[PDB]
């Protein structure tokens, strides 16, 4: 034998090794960057369009990025993880220098106590109780230079190159991500088989432009040089594309995820309806809403955001977030209803995606999962047979705590998704730099509105016919000129005109990061695993039987309580698991600050640092167990 | 420059060795496992009565350790850590061996369907559904041996010797415990200076043989050789024991951790109490208790055990817990008004150390300081000033997320626990192996009943006497003598005579691994020293302001809302972080499962897993910044 | 220069080295493990269908396996290695305990002298010779855990996921083994187009429920969801299955391997049938079937097994064999006639697959491919050019023995196979554990029998589906029926019933060690890869001419002699060396022990074996020559 | 435990010195 200090640090140099032989793949991204020209004195410079530019000096009356320089000094900023660097490039509104190529001068200082006159929206103006709304900087654009001590590192692990402005892929996921912004406030019980049960409408009936039907035959329609994403044969699409390739959108699949069990049942997971049975003598039941939370419980109520309310839907409002606006929680709320118990309807069931968008803007980066552990926890779920002492206490004649119990996994799906958000953050700021679908939006309108430098905006032409060509943007301008009707922006010029930008969820819209490798889908494609592997994947959640059929819930109408959908065969722990992973990550789709390549590929992403943890962790166990890990492409792997 | 995958190695590498060379301890223990002898046939044997035994055969008369030699197969399946060695011990009620020295033969076994016929006790004999109780296995016995990647190792740290029977310190620490039984029932609103506001009587007022200030009187009186724990001088304490030593017992410091910030304001922290303002738009305040859980609410409102209700207080349901009969769930919980909101009573605010004893029943791991760190990032707590871009986003132009933001801390409270749970779980079953207080309850009565085997009980007379002259145990057997009472257990034949068991909170009392060494606590100490390292452990909590006093929280006479307690100078981040770190795990000794000694050096042996994982964690981060972490003994380390 | 001692020692660790630098592949499974679930009291539980669990208690009434705990037990096993963990499994006949979750208490122990009353079948009551059959336990459980000093690791190389109950591939694979059992008795001549020759019928001519020309329509014509294996284009399919997939089956194509020369000419290989000239003065031609082993001889003769006699064929015999009733060698044998020479028909030529079913029966590991070594040798067939002293002895000055020799080569076809053999006794006990063929023919019954709990046998209903549309289970009954009329399980109750079980061709069927990972192929994949690198592939083996057409040899109908069968283009050394190596694999698959998964992937994992071995001994000679190693999947690797 | 790459390595480099360590003796004729 060894003593245990020759032992233990021998354990963690294995660990240490065992994740830098594991494969180290090449950070390959779609070159767009440096790819899409637009015009200079001395000839063409980057237009950066494809690009991430929120928070850089965008041009006041073009909309488009100011200085390429700003970009230029941008990148230079994260690669060098330089925190002098990163502070000398220029933020928010900004006048263009006398001198070509210097870098952008700054509007906002540090001796501006009220910024009011810099913003050109109202909602801006008087953001900051009339003094107007503060800059914000770019968060974490050097958390993928940050090392770990557990899981596979930050840049030992790589996401494909995203799709092209030019690409059908592309135009497919932008239409899908404008048709979840007109399809905000649809009830859940629609996104799904009317063969399930009876489907139900919000009870805040408002103004819609676009319905469910239309939205699935859009997608199926929409087409780049003749060719539609889902339609598209194995043959044309590359390796990393076949992997993403989705079918023929159908009822029961719009706007899910691709792993397995995402398609079977409702859309929205249990996770995030279901509760427990009321510890000891049960007060109520699971379709209470209550989680067994230890002896105290967690409300699944959502609050309620406004119904039929989105913002950024004009040029002054969109232009000043990109221009770093600071108008986190100025959205409006549903005030409560004095006589109705549990502060309803100010804190409801997640009703229309409207609701999950509110759940996903402010949730801390474990809850979701955390809480779907403790359901199953509190259900009295079966571990993986694999983990040791699962037999009879009085036959084993022990019990898993520690190492092999219900504390031991509570940690591990907090554990990983640090581990993950640095992975991503490198694919983010260091790699790709991705455009936010609202970028994108703003792209589109620019171009519509004849704006930008002689062939600056080509790119996207291709893009906007394909759009208008399935008369979704015919809607978009509809709906829009509605929302510019709110007394908040009817006083912004551009609410006269016509508007093509894509309603956002919340008012400062996407956070301050690029847009591929998605912050939630990397922190769900991590967590999840780690309770699939832990768990009994296979594990029929029996939530009782009504009429010879298994009963699984959704919202009602108003968001009182769950409603029962009847299934000809039980939802698993893996399905349930996997769909909540979706629930989350698509969830920012609906508020439109991913697209779905930002989900599936982060998702994949977050799978291996999961897998790369559990590795490094099992030199540590003397038992010599197996845990079974369900992968989200469909066979699973033994840890 | 090296290439990453160099670097990230070196760091893990670098890691590795910083935890071998950082002191490594010697385990030293009390040498009363082998010290205390009773007679056998041959010449004495160890009687173990100062050990934990609970699971191991107890004589079914007698009421102690039936053979020495399950002991010594116990202890040997400890060292070894093989699932063979530890799985050849027998297991609850059993047979003595015709052949001396011979393994005691198992009663119960897997051809056992109904087991009514093996207990002794009512409650046991009609346990499962009426087949009866099953055996429950020692908890995570191995643990102590399972390494890890971050932080210090199991074996790398340890905590010093516990007090013995014949010492001062235990007897006041019994004392305590059996006092803290007595006042189960009592107003939290009682455990502070009334000169803070006026004090309450709980709604539920029941038969009390013990009140408040007998309780202060007698832990300051009771004395062993003519010496208390809190009057003896320096002088007389071993280096150990001075650091513990606690003063003279006041209305203030009573029951409460000593700590900085334990003694001032209410006994309860505001994080077991307070919330957050409802996210956006507010309908209620602080004072509501919903936690700002992300989008959705975390209810503070703890189960309610039906009040003046103890468990184990007669000799056939304390021996048949001793014989692991798994009692898991059998405490009656209070139903629900169907008229009052929010489940009232059913679930209520922690009005009693009763709901306490409740909430650390069943809490997850790190919930009850997850919890608190949700509070105070609703709250808006500014962190540490040493960690980086935290000064104005527009003059950093950076903004904290994945590696110095609210996602960083989230996930360290939780890593910190797994990695303190290893390391107790050790000191548990591998060094110490210290008697649950249950167990030291059962050896007063066996004494006081002259139980036992010649001068096998002649160590605790020294303790009985003590606890007795001070009128103590009178009211002990009064006690219980009420709760016989009761239809469960009245029909046991003990019932009739005399009872001096400690009265538990829970019908199996303390969990299946032995006392010294809190798992509460070990997990306290390293999560709140993970939230007061990250945030600004001064910053003074400011929840409004009354007639010129600081606003602080305590629970109303039913627990409906919070009371209003007006201090002169307000309550800190450290002072309420340090405060629930006593709640729950001295909320574990209001349950009748722990001491003093068992929190306090539980809480100082976190702390060090604690330190260490962030020490290790600095490699990785290139900012070189630095954290302010306030120990438990004073003044504070900088990381 | 360095001492030898010094240079020998570099190798070692130079080929150590290589070894674990060559990518080590992540093991991943198709997860219908803890999957496919079935109910219990308090839920569902794990069903092991798809799992192999030959041996494990099996239900004496219901067929399936009776206690999932004996699974857990059986895995916990082979993932530990443990030689007591493994014996703690119950094996056999077994009643159900009385507490749920304890292991099965085993019926026969090592105080049963007879077992005859254990077995529910008379060939195993009557198979001791009175006494009854005895148990048999799982062949090399921690042969996978057991390292080499040359080729690559056991778990340093992988096999993909298994076809699934669901799948198209699946349901064509068991389609195949079904058609094979029924065409168990055909004539070889019969298995490819006539165009090549006349072809004959089996002498020994008895009822066929199955013709060659059914089986082909039949194998297209089967489909899952209106999906059939062949038919199916690759967009549809995975990459693993893509690489695995076969085109529309032929009449030449039918029932052969995928590697090159597999198609050309005869089914059974030539080194199968025919033999060497005669050392020295040729008494005898190569039709004779007499090797040139050295000066003695090696008979290709193998012994016939009573035509048209299967096993298995109903309830009772099948559930005895899945309890590992031990019913080796059972199987009757044709008695020689006194009057003909060299024991015929007692042993004679592979005339039909119940004779290649008979060879791979008792083959040893490496005879099939030693005797195609032998007979090339006894050829003269040219070593690869590469390799050195190739040149005429006179230029040259040296010849090939111990390094490049025929001696070399000898030993290297035989190294390989223990190699190969402990590389997949990992795949098929700790990763897959894939179900034999047996197992699945049982639950086509089981279901079909209306058995199992609830929805237990519900995955496999699709298959079942499939089988009976082709119409291929209304034959396997009617040919079961015929069977059954045998007076050695006529007494059997189920004998009267309809029987959808999977007739085997020996009385014990398949081996006691899972199905994915054929032992045969995995030394056949290894064994001629080692032929091929070494001897020159391509050589076309010349066995004369006739009238314009080169000669190649098959079995006659009553296997007296070889039959010439004329062909356009001769057989070169590889096709042969990977038309025998198909032989022996799918050989197995006519026994209905293995399915064509089984054969060609193991084909794969034995080739990178080989290639590895080759790979790590050429650090050794000091000459730096070249092996050219064709592949299976069309080109060569240079060695 | 270790990875069983890094196991099996040593078990490879372990056979090889035990072979070098073995006396190795002088050839006379
Ligand atoms: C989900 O990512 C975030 C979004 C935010 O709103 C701009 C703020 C933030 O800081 C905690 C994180
Ligand atoms: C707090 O420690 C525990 C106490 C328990 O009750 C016996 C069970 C347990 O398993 C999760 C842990
Ligand atoms: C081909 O694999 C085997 C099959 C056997 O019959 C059950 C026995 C055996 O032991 C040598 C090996
Ligand atoms: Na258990
Ligand atoms: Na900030
Ligand atoms: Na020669």
């Amino acid at each position: 034998m060894n003593t245990r200090r020759q032992q233990a640090q021998n354990i963690r140099n294995n660990a240490a090794e065992l994740a830098a032989n594991r494969p180290h793949p090449q950070h390959i991204n779609n070159k767009e960057e440096y790819e899409y020209r637009r015009p200079k004195k001395d000839g063409n410079e980057p237009s950066h369009i494809a690009n991430f530019t929120k928070g850089l000096p965008h041009d006041e009356h073009t909309g488009l990025l100011l200085n390429s320089a700003d970009y230029d000094q941008f990148v230079l900023g994260i690669q060098s993880g330089d925190t002098t660097d990163f502070a000398r490039t220029p933020l928010g509104p900004a006048e263009l220098p006398k001198v070509h190529g210097c870098l952008s001068k700054q509007k906002i200082d540090c001796d501006d106590d009220h910024r009011s006159g810099f913003w050109k929206s109202q909602i801006a103006q008087g953001a900051a109780g009339g003094d107007g709304a503060k800059l914000r900087a770019w968060e974490s654009a050097g958390a993928g230079l940050v090392f770990d001590l557990e899981g596979p590192d930050a840049q030992a692990v790589t996401m494909p190159p995203a799709p092209r402005l030019e690409s059908p892929e592309l135009t497919s996921e932008i239409a899908e991500v404008y048709s979840q912004a007109l399809l905000r406030d649809i009830h859940f019980s629609q996104l799904r088989d009317p063969g399930l049960g009876d489907q139900v409408n919000a009870c805040d009936s408002c103004p819609t432009q676009l319905s469910i039907y239309e939205a699935i035959d859009i997608l199926n329609t929409v087409q780049i040089e003749g060719q539609n994403w889902f339609s598209a044969n194995c043959c044309d699409l590359t390796d990393d594309e076949q992997a993403r390739q989705r079918p023929l959108v159908t009822r029961q699949n719009i706007f899910r995820g691709i792993a397995p069990g995402d398609d079977v049942g409702p859309y929205l997971s249990q996770f995030l309806l279901i509760g427990n049975n009321a510890l000891g003598g049960g007060v109520f039941g699971q379709e209470a809403g209550h989680i067994g939370y230890g002896a105290i419980r967690i409300d699944q109520r959502v609050r309620k955001a406004t119904p039929c309310k989105d913002f950024m839907t004009n040029f002054e409002t969109w232009l000043d977030v990109q221009n770093g606006a600071d108008l986190r929680g100025l959205e409006t709320y549903v005030d409560a209803d004095p006589g109705k118990c549990r502060e309803f309807p100010a804190y409801r069931v997640i009703t229309t995606p409207r609701d999950l968008a509110t759940y996903v803007h402010y949730d801390a980066l474990y809850e979701a999962y955390l809480n779907a552990c403790l359901i199953l926890l509190g259900m009295g779920a079966p571990f993986d047979p694999g983990i040791p002492f699962q037999k009879p206490d009085v036959e084993d004649k022990q019990q898993g705590f520690a190492h092999f119990g219900g504390p031991q996994i509570l940690t591990l799906v907090c554990e990983a998704a640090t581990r993950g958000l640095k992975a991503v953050s490198f694919q983010k700021f260091n790699v790709h730099r991705r455009l936010r679908p609202e970028a994108l939006g703003g792209l589109v309108d620019r171009y519509k509105h004849g704006k930008g430098a002689g062939d600056e905006l080509k790119p996207v032409a291709a893009l906007v016919e394909a759009l208008e060509n399935v008369g979704l943007l015919s809607k978009v301008v509809a709906h829009n000129q509605l929302q510019n009707q709110n007394l908040d922006r009817s006083g912004d010029p551009s609410s006269a005109g016509d508007n093509y930008f894509l309603p956002m969820a919340f008012p400062e819209g996407s956070p301050m990061h690029p847009s591929y490798g998605a912050g939630h889908a990397t922190v769900a494609g991590a967590c999840v695993t780690m309770l699939k592997a832990f768990f009994d994947h296979g594990w029929q959640l029996n939530l009782g039987m009504a009429n010879g059929k298994y009963i699984s819930y959704e919202p009602n109408q108003d968001g009182s309580s769950l409603q029962q959908v009847l299934l000809d065969c039980p939802l698993t722990v893996e399905g349930e698991l996997n769909k909540i992973a979706a629930n989350i990550s698509i969830g920012r789709d609906w508020a439109g600050v991913h697209y779905f390549t930002d989900y599936i590929e982060s998702l994949r992403l977050g799978e291996k640092i999961a897998i790369g943890i559990l590795e490094e962790q099992k030199l540590t166990y003397g038992e010599n167990f197996t845990m079974t890990v369900p992968l989200y492409d469909g066979g699973s792997i033994q840890i």
